């Protein structure tokens, strides 16, 4: 449950940002549209990867 599928390492508890279930490290949170740093309020994440909210702001 508590695992970052990006680096393959497991997550801590009070660090990793959760994208509704699927937990990823703060550093491992990289967009799938543009591919930059991301750590939002709402945060965008689809069932096709994890994105930056900035991508949808532009789009
Ligand atoms: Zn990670
Ligand atoms: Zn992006």
């Amino acid at each position: 449950a508590e695992k970052c599928s990006a680096c393959g390492d497991s997550v801590y508890a009070a660090e990793k940002v959760i994208g509704a279930g699927k937990p990823w490290h703060k550093n491992c949170f990289r967009c799938a549209k543009c591919g930059k740093s991301l750590e939002s309020t709402t945060l965008t994440e689809k069932e096709g990867e994890i994105y930056c909210k900035g991508c949808y702001a532009k789009n």
